[PDB]
Parts: structure tokens; sequence; C-alpha cells
């Protein structure tokens, strides 16, 4: 490890609180893509100009010509990346990356094949995986690792701010550090369970009063590329049913009238509990009694062996900026601003 003194930051754009995303460039000259930041993943893709147009979601997303692009650098070999709402295939290849300030020669998918579920649904083109290079596709070298290497950041560390949603900042990623304007008081430290994935232990889930949830300890995967607070089938079950929600397809509704007393929600981590009230989950989108109100946490059954887990995704984000720290493999949570 050496470290510089740089610290880069990247813009990000909030889609109806459920997308956040930024922008990057491949190749020469640079081919712009939007891309979710996620700590739950550890490849960068994007779309292929060789994804036959079959695929509805690649006539409506930017696609990457390697034709196009003096710098490319052939591989070819196959792969397949599974998300928690759905798959991409394609192949690697290798160009240079431009994200925030930085440069680096990057190892990426080009996919060939985008479900138009979900993906006809995602306002972004693609993804950058700021997870361990332990669970990347194709043992490939993650976008951190490589800039990393190049030892300009003045920390072996990256932070997350999440806004809500013309003139606001929709969220911003700092590589190399945190950014002191985006949260207030003193970061709360956990130690991930182990180097590899961005997953800590957690110790209960409170609903108001009582500990009824994960009551002899539990999984949190903290996924800045999950929309939601996300759980498994039967742990959600259990607190929808305390919620007084119903199930949609996906999701979980509540009467809009019924949203702003609901009650707190907290998630106890390392040495405190972190809470979330109604106006922190409940897409408040009206208080009449004759709509629903969709709240932003869900069902997601991760397979092993990262899951069975709960993910904290942007709905926890959003009340607590995080950071990334890999130097001390751990994760650090403040209050946003
Ligand atoms: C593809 O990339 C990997 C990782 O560096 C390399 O080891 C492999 O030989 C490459 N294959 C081709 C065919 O260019």
């Amino acid at each position: 490890l050496t470290l510089g003194n740089t610290t880069s930051s990247v813009i990000l754009t909030n889609y109806m609180d459920t997308q956040y995303y930024g922008e990057i460039g491949i190749g020469t000259p640079p081919q712009t893509f939007k891309v979710v930041f996620d700590t739950g993943s550890s490849n960068v893709w994007v779309p292929s100009s060789k994804c036959s147009r079959l695929y509805t979601a690649c006539v409506y997303h930017k696609l990457f010509d390697a034709s196009d692009s003096s710098s490319y650098k052939h591989n070819g070999t196959e792969l397949t990346l599974r998300y928690s709402t759905g798959t991409v295939s394609g192949f690697l290849s290798q160009d240079i990356i431009t994200v925030g300030g930085i440069t680096v020669t990057q190892m990426f998918g080009e996919v060939t094949e985008m479900p138009a579920l979900p993906f006809m649904l995602a306002e972004f083109d693609g993804v950058v995986g700021m997870g361990f290079i332990e669970q990347a596709i194709g043992r490939v070298t993650p976008i951190f690792d490589n800039i990393i290497s190049q030892g300009v950041l003045k920390e072996d560390v990256f932070s997350f701010y999440y806004n809500r949603d013309s003139q606001s900042l929709g969220g911003q990623i700092v590589l190399g550090g945190s950014d002191p304007q985006h949260y207030e008081g003193n970061f709360h430290y956990i130690n991930l369970i182990k180097t590899g994935v961005w997953q800590i232990q957690m110790k209960g889930v409170s609903v108001g009063s009582s500990t009824l949830l994960c009551e002899d300890g539990c999984l949190a995967l903290v996924d800045t590329g999950a929309s939601y607070i996300s759980g498994s089938t039967s742990s959600i079950e259990k607190l929808m049913e305390a919620l007084g929600a119903k199930k949609r397809l996906f999701d979980y509704v509540v009467k809009c009238n019924e949203g702003p007393t609901l009650p707190d929600i907290s998630f106890h981590l390392g040495g405190k509990e972190y809470t979330l009230t109604s106006a922190d989950y409940v897409f408040q989108e009206s208080y009449s009694s004759k709509k629903l109100c969709t709240l932003a946490i869900h069902a997601m059954d991760i397979p092993p062996p990262t899951g069975p887990t709960w993910a904290l995704g942007a709905t926890f984000i959003r009340k607590f900026y995080t950071e990334f720290d890999r130097r001390n493999n751990r994760i650090g949570f403040a209050l946003a601003r």
C-alpha cells in the first residue's frame, strides 16, 4: 500500500430515491456511461454494442463500442454476473476508465445479454463493483484496487452520501476519504466479519419497544447498490405483520394515512442503535386512506455463501453517511447532513 495526497469525488444523480448513479468514461476517446457504485459486487460492466437489439434493454441504454476506442485491449472471456434482482452475461475487455479525477486501466464486462426485467426499469447503463477481489467473477481486479495500486489516494477508504430526492446534489462518493460537509458527530466503526465482503455482525432489529427480530444475531451486508433495506422472506413477513403491511408482487404497502404513525425501526450495529423513523422508510406519497404507500424495506433471499443476510441499502445510507475502510477492514457510520 502506497498513499498519496489525492481525494477524488463522484457526483451522483438520485432518481426517485431508488436509483443512485454517476458517470464514468471508457476508452479513447471517452464513451460515457451512467453506473451504480455497488459495495455488494466486485465487477465493472456496461452494455456492449455486440448486444442483440432483440434485448430491448440494449435499445434503451448506452452501448460500449470497442471499434471506436484506440485504447481497447481484447480478452473475450465469457462471464455471467448474478445480482439480487437479475442477471447479465457477456465477455471481458480492457480499456481506460475515467472516474472522478482518476484514469485507470481496467478489465470490465461488455454485456451482450441484458434481460428486459429488470433492466428496462434502470435509468443507469451499468455497474462499478466496489466489493473485494475475493467475490470478483473471473478473479478480475476491481477498480478500487487498481486505483489504490497507483498510490495517489490519501487513504485506502471510500465514502457514500446519498441525498433525499434540479438544484440538489443527488449524492457523492469520495475516493480516498470522507466529506465532513455531508456528516456530523463522530464515525462509529464495525469490523468486517472478514476481508472479501462488506458484511458486519448485527445484534438485533427492533420495531419500536421490542427486539422481535435477529434476537440471536445475524448478518448485515452494507450494500450501496440496493435501493432498500432487505431481510429474508421469513424475517420480512414477520417485520411486515408487525407493521400491518400487505404484500404486492415484490414489495410491501400500507394505507397512506397509517404511514406517519408507523413505529421506529432500530438496527443494533457495534455499540449503537441505528434508528429509522416512519418518514425514513415510507414513500409517503399521499395521506389518503384510499391510496397505498410503498415501504423502502422488502424481502431478498441472498444465496449462500454471502447470505442469508440483511442488506442495508439506500434507505439506511440516506440517514447514515457510510465510510468503507479497506485499510482496517471496517465500516464507519455517521449521521448524514
Ligand atoms: C484474459 O484476461 C486474463 C486476466 O489477466 C488473462 O490471464 C487471460 O489470458 C486473458 N485472455 C485472452 C485470451 O486475452
